[PDB]
């Protein structure tokens, strides 16, 4: 089948980008600027824009992480991905803010954030998904509710959009965003990819290798000068690759009357 | 109001005044000062307390510590609001006597906080794991 793709780390982080190969292009006939449609995991669905990247390889799809979370998919991973040229231009638009996003704004959020982010773009989405739009000095995310034509719709000068109402409480399998990805760490890549290298497969397919038989890892000692960013390492590796964090701290385990440590 | 005497503090309160509210005192007027003297109102504002006015030969500090502590204790809501870390410890290191507990008393009662002072000798000598 080769349709199928694994997902990437990518390099453009606007919301509705995903970077192909040009052999992938010639072999599904691909345009730039057309619209695709992205099947993952869950049963969840998401469009986005092509456009052209050569760094990539041609088994490998680069797309961000909104989209990433919007298919409920990890690094790693396969999606399907098709031509999709029957979407038309929508008619109206509901949008609802998050609750834990926006204590304490109270102001008119469609022409602080809405207005340019929607600005000339043409960005098609699909109902029930979320997207990110930066502002002042916080982030604030929008889940589309409802469009017309459901369930695509493109943007349009001429559309109705609706920026009112009690915002949405926080979902449960949404994968709350906040949470220090590989977007957070600049400046290590060196050591970030050796880090990846020998835990990224013990901890992604758990049963493999040991059918095989090695001797993982047991042990990673990270050393350096404080407030250079070690559990923040820690922290986006274990959140990326899907694991249970389980901090504990040093003195904490001192500061407890002897026998219970 | 307070008036400065002879060796301490005087502070004075008026009851009552024709015509009232308002008037200025003259040099042809009746002033009575004979009557028991009366209690606290019971809003504080005790001016025998430490200001800004009681520290001397410390302004760049001084205004240091102005900077980076007036706003997370005035205005907490907008601080939140705007969402940017604020400082959460102050060093102040220097020789015995200079005056820093006067200085942090100051900033507590000027600015409006619960000031609450942790002595280190007091808190050593608690006996057994009960410090
Ligand atoms: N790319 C980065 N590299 C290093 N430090 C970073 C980076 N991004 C953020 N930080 C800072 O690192 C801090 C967390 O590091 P920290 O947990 O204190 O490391 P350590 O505890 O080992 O000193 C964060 O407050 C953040 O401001
Ligand atoms: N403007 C000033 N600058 C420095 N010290 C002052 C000033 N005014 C008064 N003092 C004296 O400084 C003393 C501070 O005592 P103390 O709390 O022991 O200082 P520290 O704790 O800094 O050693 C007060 O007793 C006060 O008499």
């Amino acid at each position: 089948r080769p349709n199928r793709l694994i997902v990437d780390e990518a390099i453009n982080e606007d919301n509705s980008v995903v970077s192909l190969s040009q052999p992938k292009m010639d072999e599904l006939q691909l345009f730039r600027g057309d619209t695709v449609l992205l099947k993952g995991k869950k049963r969840r669905e998401a469009v986005c824009i092509v456009l052209s990247d050569d760094t990539c390889s041609d088994e490998k799809i680069r797309m961000n992480r909104v989209v990433r979370n919007n298919l409920r998919v990890r690094l790693g991973d396969v999606i399907s991905i098709q031509p999709c040229p029957d979407v038309k231009y929508g008619k109206r638009i509901h949008v609802l803010p998050i609750d834990d996003t926006v204590e304490g704004i109270t102001g008119n959020l469609f022409e602080v954030y809405l207005k340019p982010y929607f600005l000339e773009a043409y960005r098609p989405i699909r109902k029930g998904d979320i997207f990110l739009v930066r502002g002042g000095m916080r982030a604030v995310e929008f889940k589309v509710v409802e469009t017309d034509p459901s369930p695509y719709c493109i943007v349009a000068p001429d559309t109705v959009i609706h920026c009112e109402g009690e915002p949405i409480k926080r979902e449960d399998e949404e994968e709350s965003l906040n949470e220090v990805g590989y977007d957070d760490i600049g400046g290590c890549r060196k050591q970030l990819a050796q880090i990846k290298e020998m835990v990224e497969l013990p901890l992604r397919h758990p049963a493999l290798f040991k059918a095989i038989g090695v001797k993982p890892p047991r042990g990673i000692l990270l050393y350096g000068p404080p407030g250079t960013g070690k559990t923040l390492i820690a922290r986006a590796v274990a959140n990326e690759t899907g694991a249970f964090f389980f901090l504990i701290n040093g003195p904490e385990i001192m500061s407890k009357l002897a026998g219970e440590s």
